[PDB]
């Protein structure tokens, strides 16, 4: 079923550390602004604990910085439609319980849709979503993931799951 968020989940990504998290997985991409004090590990692990297929991206998050951005993973390309409301769905898994993590969504446009920063992780995955509608007309959005916090830190958070898809 061609769904709007394509590799939202590392689904296409095989297995294997990343060198370049902006070319890591096509549906994942990664970023570290001067805030990364510490180098996070980004790689893609295979196993058939991961909801969406058997892929998702174990990152290794020890070491945030002053600001509240310093390791982020935004999904993208997604599609979606003008009038038509779009589901969001995700799911979170760290190492050690105790990781916090934030799934936002939002156009080229700087503008969001839905948001849900901040959210308990287990070391088991949590299924979190919500809903969203097109707010202008923007036929292709992106949902930048926050990472870098200190209850995200000494510990390894798998994230998995991000895919946008309407009701049936």
């Amino acid at each position: 079923m061609l769904v709007a968020n394509i590799n939202g989940g590392f689904e296409s990504t095989p297995a294997g550390v990343v060198t370049d998290l902006a070319e890591g997985v096509e549906g994942w991409d990664l970023n570290v602004g001067s805030s990364v004090t510490n180098p996070p590990v980004f790689e893609v692990l295979e196993t058939s604990d991961a909801p969406e297929g058997n892929k998702v991206l174990a990152v290794t998050v020890n070491g945030v910085g002053n600001n509240p951005w310093d390791i982020e993973a935004t999904a993208f390309p997604v599609n979606v439609r003008p009038g038509v409301t779009y589901t969001y769905t995700i799911w979170a898994r760290a190492e050690q319980d105790g990781a916090v993590v934030s799934f936002t969504v939002g156009n080229q446009s700087f503008q969001e849709y839905g948001r849900l920063h901040e959210q308990q992780i287990t070391t088991e995955w949590q299924p979190f979503t919500f809903e969203f509608t097109v707010s202008d007309q923007e036929t292709v959005i992106r949902a930048p993931i926050h990472f870098g916090y200190a209850a995200n830190v000494g510990n390894t958070i798998y994230i998995d799951g991000l895919a946008i898809a309407s009701q049936p």
